[PDB]
């Protein structure tokens, strides 16, 4: 499952991101974009997560989470 992650702080980083999915299972792969041409607050983040059972998991529990003071946003792609 791909998974979209939106609201993210320049101050955020792929590692950081990450570490949050993998809470919730295994990660393929994560690709975060947080430069100057992203404001401090509209950085965004493409994960995927095999086990679809395991996206939806962290799609619930992660939306809205507080990063660097900005709720981010997650929901699948699809």
């Amino acid at each position: 499952m791909k998974i979209l992650v939106r609201n993210l702080d320049r101050s955020v980083t792929e590692a950081e991101v990450l570490e949050l999915f993998k809470a919730y299972g295994k990660v393929e792969s994560c690709v975060v974009v947080t430069d100057k041409d992203t404001g401090k607050s509209k950085g965004f983040g493409f994960v995927e997560m095999p086990n679809p059972r395991e996206a939806i998991k962290a799609i619930k529990g992660l939306n809205t989470l507080k990063v660097k003071g900005y709720g981010i946003r997650v929901k699948a792609a699809e």
